[PDB]
């Protein structure tokens, strides 16, 4: 494992991280309290599937609870009350054994936290702010979901529940919690939670204070359309977006610019995602996903949140894509364990690794084919990938001796290695 920051300092860890997003959205009402007994049994497990690291829930408990109408959630750690390890997910105990034992296995745990809100509302916590100090952002006038003089970022729905994450005091309190959870419950990093309600250098900040050499990712999911007409962002592409948020966070970033292209483009067009940008000082901090908890379906209930999912029809070429391309592919608990895809995403990793592609690594896309064609240069091999393309040979596109390293679905995927 390669560790280092990247040339612009942002933290990518060697940009040779493979990463398992260790849950899906219903966890928490498919397997209550027993989640991280789960991975402590699983870990030997992701382990040998060749994942680096693993994104766990948050670990904060949640004991919220809310209805839509057939809709209905809470748990899931996004609405936290305290720092309290004893939540749905599991006791503090089994937490600290399901870390050991993936830290052990030789697997990074990286813990998702949630600055931006909490539940206030909450009447049995163990973390209580009174308002009129401004430690909420609600403490200042609060026109719009636009920064206010509580809060340098947009609100949580009605605002209610953002913290002023910039007060001094509550800077200081997320800071102890994330020494804390490097120092007893093994953080090798952290996904950062909805990024676009506080300031990226915040961010940058927090992982300099608790683990400035560690492996960070925000969650930013905005696109051009929500900021304001005169905002530079309401005109630029979502990649410009998202690598602003890494320059000043100083941590890699969802790329949402390959998930919005997925979703509303054709294949050929996955090219435009972050992480296929021709300046490796771009397609480095993208982190790769084909869904998440959110985007996702899941087992169970209302089929999990599934917000903008990918069809199924696209899931072999999705994985196929983000575990042969530059950026830090993220591979979701369901497609993995769940889905039976699980075979397949085995496969791929192994390619990947053989080759020795990495964040930075070089990719060409060749024109005259259907469907996406590229050229990827690992360190220790070049990878031919056709996808959904009339491409015959990979001759046909790159110089060298290439032996078939996948072939599924009729030829819909097919990578080669020289
Ligand atoms: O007190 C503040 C607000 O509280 C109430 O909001 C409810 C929402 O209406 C519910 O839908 C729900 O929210 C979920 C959200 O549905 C779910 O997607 C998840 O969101 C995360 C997301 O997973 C994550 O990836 C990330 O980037 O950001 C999101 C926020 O952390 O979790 C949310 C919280 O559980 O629950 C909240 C609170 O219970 C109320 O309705 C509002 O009026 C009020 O302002
Ligand atoms: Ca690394
Ligand atoms: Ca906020």
């Amino acid at each position: 494992d390669q560790a280092g920051k990247s040339p612009n300092a942002v933290r990518y860890h060697g940009g040779d991280e493979i990463i398992l997003q260790g849950f899906h959205w219903n966890v928490v009402r498919e397997a209550p309290n027993d989640w991280y007994n789960i991975l402590r049994q699983q870990a030997a497990t992701i382990a040998a599937d060749g994942f680096s690291a693993i994104w766990m829930p948050v670990p904060w408990r949640d004991f919220s609870s809310w209805s839509d109408g057939s809709k209905s959630g809470g748990g899931e750690g996004y609405f936290w009350h305290d720092f309290n390890k004893n939540g749905r997910y599991g006791s503090d105990a089994q937490l600290r054994q399901a870390a050991s034992a993936l830290g052990g296995a030789g697997v990074k745990v990286l813990y998702d936290v949630v600055p931006n809100h909490m539940n206030r509302g909450y009447p049995d916590k163990e973390i209580n702010l009174p308002a009129g100090q401004g430690f909420w952002r609600n403490d200042c006038a609060d026109p719009g979901n636009y920064p206010n003089d509580c809060d340098d970022g947009d609100r949580f729905i009605g605002g209610d529940a953002d913290l002023n994450t910039g007060h001094p005091q509550v800077y200081g309190m997320f800071r102890d919690e994330f020494t804390n959870l490097r120092s007893q419950y093994g953080a090798g990093g952290f996904r950062f939670d909805f990024v676009r309600g506080y300031a990226p250098e915040r961010v940058n900040s927090w992982m300099t204070d608790s683990a400035d050499n560690s492996f960070c990712v925000g969650g930013l999911w905005k696109g051009p359309s929500e900021y304001p007409n005169w905002d530079w962002r309401n005109t630029a592409s979502w990649q410009q977006i998202i690598k602003d948020w890494s320059d000043r966070a100083k941590c890699p970033v969802f790329d949402f610019a390959l998930k919005e292209r997925m979703q509303n483009g054709s294949i050929a067009d996955w090219k435009h995602g972050l992480n296929g940008n021709p300046d490796p000082r771009w397609r480095e901090v993208a982190v790769t996903f084909v869904d998440n908890h959110d985007t996702g379906y899941s087992p169970g209930q209302n089929g999990g949140q599934h917000h903008w999912a990918l069809q199924d029809g696209l899931i072999r070429q999705a994985y196929a894509y983000i575990l042969t391309s530059p950026g830090t592919p993220v591979v979701y608990w369901d497609h993995m364990y769940d889905w039976g895809y699980g075979d397949f995403i085995r496969q791929l990793i192994q390619v990947r690794r053989a080759a020795g592609v990495r964040a930075d690594s070089a990719i060409s896309f060749h024109s005259g084919y259907s469907g996406l064609v590229a050229t990827v240069s690992g360190s220790q091999q070049t990878l031919v990938v056709a996808l959904n393309s009339d491409l015959g040979n990979p001759g046909q596109v790159a110089s060298g001796s290439f032996s078939e390293a996948v072939n599924a679905s009729n030829g819909q995927v097919r990578v080669w290695r020289s």
